[PDB]
């Protein structure tokens, strides 16, 4: 339907209240059921227009006036529906025009720390608000963990490049307001052997079921068993890996010794019917040359000598029937042996390159993952296909930007904040010599979690953050993962995949340069580094590894068809120090809550709250991820205005 789609794309029951909701109208919860549906339905409608049309500011008038009666008729009630609809950033978010020009009088000091999209989301929002906003960012370009690589023609991500899902995905009025190109990815994805042969389908089948079974036998594990604790350490989801594998091994080894064992039995059988059979031939032949040796008892004596002997040879040919019987049943159990391994050597490089890829994902070794909350997230994805942005993911942050008091190549370096406001600290990054000072009376702190746990740290708080805190930024898992951007002047892959896979010839190195992809108008291939491969390579100049990646490709498509590249680049987020790794992952020994612990405002003691966070590592439903960090400056902003303007 209408405008139950519009509550689904807003991540919201299109027909029950929520929590939230309940806190901010406890009368209508607690008032008629009749009331409570004409709510949602003004919610639902209110969610529909704005959808409908994203490019442009939805207002309240605007609302009563395409509301059909009776729902015309409550303007008090449209107004408080779309005040707060407004206020969590569920309308007029993102970049819009607006019909409301800016309050000329502002309400209210905010510096946000980090001009990536999470600052970027909040800043606009504040300002709409009608608050005095600065944001600082210490590069010389806005957008932090969404770069984009641009030169000639040539596009390419060195950051985020996937928008998962549309469907409830904030993103996709995004995309409406800043006309990103999205382009659906195919989902076929051919193997290479680090020979650079083909994976034959029925490997890469067989190969891929064993990866999900394995997979859902730690889910199995963990979910059913309760096996997540052991001698007192939280177990990894590699560590459980291990475990199943182990397991698999133990039954292909077991399998095979019962088959040995029919083996033998078999052939002790033989070897004693044999034994048996010889000595029944030596009594024939002893019978047989008693009835050469030979009257009324000589007539009678070969009636019965003809009858002992042809009863014995009865007796003989009948052992020679189980014989038959017998070398019958050896001969198929030699033909049909159980497997000799469970993972043959070639089975098990392309097995980890399964793990690999998932150690991407996560942007992390899989022994560094819970074993119970690696996933914990899942119920909360998009419905649709994931979509890659060909004019670069840049626009987004760069059209947020628009309008924005953005001070570049300013690195915070002190955040102070009192019962009676705040001042930030930061140095030109061009000229560290020039100090600047920031008074206000609220900071958002939208560092990465990478900065935070940086020791020692980049940015110091004063007075130190709360235990509380700092250990949830200790336990919390930061990731890494890189890209090498390869540009050439010629298409010689295949233009009609976008992805297609290295298989690894080691374990530990699995994730070195695993997976293209080939996503863009000019021709140009990304090779992911992932899991531990990931650190280890940033010690690698751009020209090495390049190397490795053409070594590759010309092992895959032939040496002489890959020109040399016309343009590198490759990402290196660990030593990045504004970034410090990739995305967040949930840490053995973390959980979701600490995603929350993450995103809890921080007051001054005794009181109300002056230092705030987002970032993708403060929403503990949509972590890592490009909405995520929006829906968390969203949130943010909406915590500062109820608190610097009124709830
Ligand atoms: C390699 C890679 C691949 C990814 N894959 C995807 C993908 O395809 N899709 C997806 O949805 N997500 C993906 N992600 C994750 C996504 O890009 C991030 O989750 C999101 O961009 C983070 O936004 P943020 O505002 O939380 O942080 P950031 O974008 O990092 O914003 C923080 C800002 O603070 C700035 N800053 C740092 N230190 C200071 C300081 N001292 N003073 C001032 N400013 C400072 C930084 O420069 C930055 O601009 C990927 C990320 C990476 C790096
Ligand atoms: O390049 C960036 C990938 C980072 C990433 C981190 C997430 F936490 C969630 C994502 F959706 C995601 O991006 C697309 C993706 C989806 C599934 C598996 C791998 C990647």
């Amino acid at each position: 339907s209408g405008v139950e789609g519009a509550a689904f794309q807003s991540r919201l029951p299109h027909d029950r209240m929520t929590s939230q909701e309940a806190a901010c109208f406890p009368d209508i919860i607690s008032g008629p059921q009749q009331t409570q549906k004409v709510f949602l339905f003004i919610r639902n409608r209110t969610l529909q227009l704005w959808l409908d049309n994203p490019k442009i500011q939805l207002t309240f008038e605007a609302t009563l006036q395409q509301l059909e009666a009776p729902y015309n008729s409550d303007t008090v009630l449209v107004h408080r529906v779309h005040s707060y609809l407004e206020r969590h950033g569920l309308i007029n978010f993102g970049i819009y025009k607006r019909i409301k020009p800016l309050p000329t009088k502002k309400t209210g000091k905010v510096i946000i720390i980090g001009s990536g999209v999470s600052g970027l989301a909040a800043a606009r929002q504040l300002q709409s608000f009608g608050m005095d906003v600065t944001l600082l960012e210490a590069r010389d370009r806005v957008g932090g963990r969404v770069a984009t690589f641009r030169k000639g023609n040539y596009v390419a991500d060195l950051g985020a490049m996937v928008v998962t899902g549309l469907g409830g995905n904030p993103m996709a009025v995004v995309s409406k307001q800043v006309n990103m190109e999205l382009a659906k990815i195919k989902q076929k994805c051919p193997l290479y052997e680090a020979n650079g042969q083909a994976v034959p389908k029925e490997k890469d089948e067989m190969v891929e079921q064993e990866f999900n079974r394995l997979l859902e036998a730690t889910s199995y594990l963990s979910h059913q068993l309760d096996f997540n604790v052991l001698n007192n350490k939280p177990v990894s989801l590699g560590q459980a890996l291990e475990v199943v594998i182990q397991l698999q091994e133990k039954h292909v080894k077991d399998e095979q010794i019962e088959h040995w064992k029919k083996i033998v039995k078999t052939q002790e059988e033989l070897k004693e019917l044999l034994n048996k059979m010889v000595n029944l031939k030596e009594k024939i032949k002893e019978l047989h040359q008693q009835y050469k040796e030979a009257d009324i008892t000589a007539e009678f004596l070969v009636k019965s000598k003809h009858r002992d002997l042809t009863a014995l040879c009865k007796e003989y040919d009948e052992l020679a029937e189980t014989q038959g019987k017998l070398e019958e049943k050896l001969q198929e159990l030699e033909a049909n042996p159980p497997s000799d391994v469970y993972l043959s050597s070639r089975d098990r490089q392309i097995l980890d390159w399964h793990f690999a890829n998932l150690e991407f994902a996560n942007a992390t070794p899989l022994s560094t993952l819970s074993l119970k909350h690696w996933d914990q997230d899942d119920d909360f994805e998009f419905t649709g296909s994931h979509l890659t942005v060909r004019n670069g993911y840049s626009c987004v942050p760069v059209a947020l930007a628009e309008g924005l008091d953005i001070k570049l190549n300013t690195a915070v370096r002190q955040v102070r904040y009192t019962a009676s406001g705040c001042e930030v600290i930061a140095v030109n990054t061009r000229s560290t010599s020039q100090t600047f000072i920031y008074k206000c009376d609220a900071v958002l702190c939208t560092l990465p979690l990478g900065v935070l746990k940086q020791q020692p740290p980049a940015v110091q708080f004063v007075p130190p953050l709360p235990e509380w805190k700092t250990s949830a930024v200790q336990r919390m898992g930061f990731g890494n993962l890189n890209k090498v951007v390869l540009c050439f002047d010629r298409v010689f892959w295949d233009p009609s995949v976008n992805l297609f896979g290295h298989v690894g010839s080691t374990t530990a190195s699995r994730g070195e340069l695993f997976l293209f992809w080939n996503l863009y108008k000019a021709p140009i291939l990304l090779a992911l580094v992932a899991g531990e491969a990931a650190g280890i390579m940033e010690n690698i100049s751009d020209d090495v590894i390049v190397g490795r990646c053409l070594a590759i490709l010309k092992g895959i498509f032939g040496s002489s068809a890959v020109p040399q590249p016309k343009e590198t680049v490759v990402s290196r987020w660990r030593a990045d120090p504004w970034a410090r790794g990739s995305y967040s992952y949930v840490a053995a020994g973390s959980s979701g809550n600490d995603y929350d612990l993450m995103a809890q405002p921080i007051t001054p003691g005794p009181p109300i709250p002056r230092l705030f966070f987002a970032g993708e590592h403060t929403i503990r439903n949509y972590p890592a991820t490009v909405h995520g960090a929006l829906l968390s400056g969203l949130r943010e902003a909406g915590r500062i205005a109820d608190q610097f303007l009124g709830a």
